[PDB]
């Protein structure tokens, strides 16, 4: 998944 990715969590709160 994305959210485990640093970058895309802090990228997408509402995904993340």
């Amino acid at each position: 998944g994305c959210c485990s990715l640093p970058p895309c969590a802090a990228n997408n709160p509402d995904y993340c």
